[PDB]
């Protein structure tokens, strides 16, 4: 297992990162802090998870300590939904770097492919409670994302939660200047993406695996849903390896050629979750992993779902 993945933008992304989404803004700079101590070279970052400023003090004082060097880190964030339009994306982008303390970002990405009303709210809402999008279409927020390239600001672009026709659509656009170099999306053993993986992986594109450990801190949660990390079948592989269900559910992706972020701030976990480059999965056991689909998300964006946009009413 190599700890880095090539990009089409030609630049290495390491395959595993911390995800910040849910940290606590009085936690997440010492959880980045252990991070980078304990060798993660990748984090997770979105404007829409309040948090940037406090990831920001952690990176630039790991920087400042001579920990890591810039060019070892590999910084990911995200374009929110109220900032599709041409004339906002390049200050959304700067204030993200304003607030991670940083001069440019590794890869940054379309964060869904629903573009909603400008204004303070994330989720704007009319009177009855559905979301109010935005007239700007994929194309051209894609042409605004290719211009902080040329502009120096971030070196590579990215989609996430992007369907396979709304991957084509970008891949066919008319004078289409940069690829995307990734796809983030949500996968785990309940939400396998075989389809869309194999499309992605085939035209280049590297897929990040978000909720690897199934999210068990989203805020929607009920307790019927299912529930990962206590999977017994999941378990009794992890048992076999003497490694925990976590550590297994982190190799799974990397198995696949996927890049996975999961998100702690617990030190212990942050730690244990990067130990994961000392055992494989056998075939059989990714197999058995993936027979546990069941199309299952912990993100499905659902106040959106009549949006012109919306990426999961299509089969993959
Ligand atoms: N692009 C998107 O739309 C999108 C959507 C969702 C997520 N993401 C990204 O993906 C990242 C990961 O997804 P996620 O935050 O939804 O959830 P996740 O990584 O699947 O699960 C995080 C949860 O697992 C717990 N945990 C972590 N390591 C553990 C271990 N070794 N043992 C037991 N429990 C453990 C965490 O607890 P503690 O933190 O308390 O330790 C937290 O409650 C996000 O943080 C974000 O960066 C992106």
């Amino acid at each position: 297992m190599a700890s880095r993945i090539l990009l089409n933008n030609g630049a290495k992304m390491p395959i595993l990162g911390l995800g910040t989404w849910k940290s606590p803004p009085g936690q997440v700079t010492e959880a980045v802090k252990v991070a980078i101590d304990v060798g993660y070279r990748h984090i997770d970052c979105a404007h829409v998870y309040q948090n940037e400023n406090e990831v920001g003090v952690a990176i630039q004082e790991k920087l400042r300590e001579q920990v890591v060097k810039r060019e070892e880190l590999f910084i990911v964030s995200k374009l929110w939904c109220t900032y599709h339009e041409k004339g906002l994306v390049k200050g959304a982008c700067q204030k993200t770097l304003s607030d991670l303390k940083l001069d440019y970002l590794d890869l940054y990405l379309i964060h869904w492919p629903t573009g909603f009303k400008p204004g303070k709210e994330f989720f704007p809402l009319d009177e009855s409670g559905n979301v109010v999008p935005s007239d700007t279409n994929i194309l051209d927020t894609w042409a605004a994302m290719e211009e902080l390239v040329d502009e120096g600001l971030v070196k590579a672009i990215g989609i996430s939660n992007f369907n396979h026709l709304q991957v084509e659509m970008i891949l066919n656009k008319p004078g289409l200047k940069y690829k995307p170099a990734v796809n983030q999306i949500e996968c785990h053993p309940y939400l396998t993406q075989e389809k869309l993986i194999q499309y992605c992986q085939s035209k280049g594109i590297v897929v990040t695996a978000y909720s690897p450990l199934g999210s068990p801190d989203r805020p929607w949660a009920k307790p019927e849903d299912p529930s990962l990390l206590e999977d017994p079948r999941i378990k009794a592989i992890a048992a076999k390896h003497n490694k925990t269900t976590a550590q297994v559910l982190i190799r799974f992706p990397m198995q696949r050629n996927l890049v996975v972020i999961p998100k702690s701030v617990t030190p212990e976990r942050i730690a244990e979750n990067f130990k994961v480059f000392d055992f494989e999965l056998s075939s059989q056991d990714m197999t058995t992993l993936l027979s546990y689909n069941r199309n299952w998300r912990v993100c499905a964006l659902l106040s959106c779902t009549s949006h012109k946009d919306y990426p999961f009413h299509e089969e993959f």
